[PDB]
């Protein structure tokens, strides 16, 4: 409505690097001691990317609690989301558990494994119904039902059993496969078509733990996804919807973890979909 009147006026201006240095600039500071402990120096894929001890998720094993993975709790938009880095092959096994004890239904992706030829996240989930996963450092076990691959994003139904326990969950793997090696993407039809599939899916509902979003480092794509659908919530709740102020969203998020959103591409192409999805909405 405005947002367009807006974006439309930065584009004019040219001052998207401006204002998403503004932000930077403006973010919260915290402390990541925990992240930073020399004993959790292999639970980090990137030394730059961590997250605060205040909001880092911990787990619950007698074992290191460490996880690279944050808590965004929206309160005014009444949704949480849990931000975090692509597994690395030492850290498969926390990451179901975070998702076990954390009770989430949806995972989702952002990336390819292999990007520009480069590996961005561990092989956490199986490629075969028959070679199911086995974590046993957290005692869990992980099997391919079944998947749904289609042009632009892939659905798995995973089957995740507590070994322990013996009990069972479905969890949905939300795959987005097609963003772009470099940049953005031009439109945001597919993503915005993706968020709609995972909030069809009940992956976001509150009856459920907070879905577990990730790219590689799980600031950057995944601050895009978080952002996009919190912005739409606001505009979906709020009296006028034109006072949904994506760079205040934004810095609010970043009270929870740093560097959401790496590029003033990555902040047009936010703006762009928010947009987008306002107006299919
Ligand atoms: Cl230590
Ligand atoms: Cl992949
Ligand atoms: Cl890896
Ligand atoms: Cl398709
Ligand atoms: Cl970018
Ligand atoms: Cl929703
Ligand atoms: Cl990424
Ligand atoms: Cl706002
Ligand atoms: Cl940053």
């Amino acid at each position: 409505m405005e947002m367009e009147k807006e974006f439309e006026q930065i584009d004019k201006s040219g001052s998207w690097a401006a204002i998403y240095q503004d932000i930077r600039h403006e973010a919260s500071d915290f402390p990541c001691r925990v992240a930073k402990l020399p004993k959790n120096k292999n639970r980090n894929r990137y030394r730059d990317v961590s997250p605060f001890d205040h909001s880092r998720i911990k787990l619950h094993q007698e074992d290191n609690d460490y996880i690279n993975a944050s808590l965004i709790k929206m309160e005014e938009a009444q949704r949480s989301y849990i931000l975090t880095q692509g597994p690395l092959p030492n850290t498969c096994g926390h990451f179901w558990e975070m998702v076990w004890e954390q009770k989430s239904r949806g995972v989702v992706m952002l990336n390819r494994v292999m990007e520009k030829g480069s590996l961005k996240c561990a092989q956490y989930w199986p490629q075969k119904e028959e070679k199911e996963m086995i974590f046993e450092d957290t005692n869990l076990k992980l099997t391919l039902i079944s998947e749904d691959i289609k042009s632009y994003y892939t659905v798995r139904q995973l089957e995740l059993e507590n070994l322990t326990t013996q009990e069972t969950r479905e969890i949905l793997h939300f795959h987005y496969t097609t963003w772009p090696d470099f940049g953005v993407p031009e439109s945001p039809a597919s993503f915005l078509n993706f968020l709609f599939k995972v909030r069809e899916s009940g992956s976001l509902s509150p009856e459920h733990g907070p879905v577990v979003v990730h790219c590689s480092a799980g600031i950057g794509r995944s601050g895009t996804f978080c952002l996009a659908d919190t912005c739409l919530l606001l505009m979906d709740k709020r009296k006028d919807p034109s006072s949904v102020d994506i760079k205040k969203v934004l810095l609010e998020m970043r009270k929870f973890r740093m560097g959401l959103i790496q590029t003033a591409d990555q902040l047009r192409f936010s703006y762009l979909a928010v947009i987008e999805g306002a107006k299919f909405i």
